[PDB]
């Protein structure tokens, strides 16, 4: 059961960041072949099979991965451009983003920016926002974002996981509170 986390984490690396380092070239929507990914994962964990990966996909709590037939992709978090077809979140009134406090003086000046990824990632869920923010450092703040502000400015919000949402950027006057 903790072997699943090891393989799931390498999957995120390959599917979000450096497919080229395993000699994979994802298509425009971000998909690679399921056979490609197993063969790529095998040169680190040779025990890995297509069923193990399909178990990982179906089980994932956030919906990190997507399988269409024989192809697989990460649904968000990429650091190379992709063409995702997610649905627009038109109902959320508030969204959340956790980040180390040390980041706040720049965010207040520039808003949230995608940094190394393609999109800014926010959450419909306060706990998941705080938990991801905690990965970078121990002192985390919870940013509350007015979603309607973003829509009015043209930045549409898309449902990329269970609670994960993606936007181009969050201008600072759409951040209503930092907690
Ligand atoms: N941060 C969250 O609340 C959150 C919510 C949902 C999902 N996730 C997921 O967690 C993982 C990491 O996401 P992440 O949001 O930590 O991003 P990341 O790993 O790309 O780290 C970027 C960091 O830069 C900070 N930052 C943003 N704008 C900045 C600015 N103008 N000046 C200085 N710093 C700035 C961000 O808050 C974040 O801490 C990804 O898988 C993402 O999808 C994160």
């Amino acid at each position: 059961k903790p072997e699943r986390k090891r393989v799931s984490k390498l999957m995120a690396y390959i599917l979000r960041h450096s497919p080229e380092e395993f000699g994979l070239r994802p298509d425009v929507e971000g998909f690679v072949s399921l056979n490609e990914l197993v063969n790529a994962l095998k040169t680190v964990y040779p025990e890995v099979t297509e069923e193990f990966v399909r178990e990982i996909v179906e089980n994932d709590p956030k919906g990190r991965y997507e399988i269409r037939g024989d192809r697989i992709r990460a649904r968000y978090g990429h650091s190379f451009p992709v063409s995702l077809d997610h649905e627009e979140d038109t109902e959320s009134r508030f969204l959340y983003h956790g980040t180390p406090r040390r980041n706040l003086p720049s965010i207040l000046k520039e808003g949230l920016k995608p940094m190394k990824r393609q999109y800014v990632h926010v959450s419909t869920d306060k706990i998941e926002a705080l938990e991801t923010g905690r990965r970078h450092g121990r002192e985390v703040v919870l940013l509350v974002i007015d979603a309607e502000c973003l829509r009015k400015r043209g930045f549409k919000i898309y449902k990329a996981g269970k609670n994960v949402r993606i936007v181009e950027r969050v201008p600072p006057d759409c951040i209503t509170l930092a907690v």
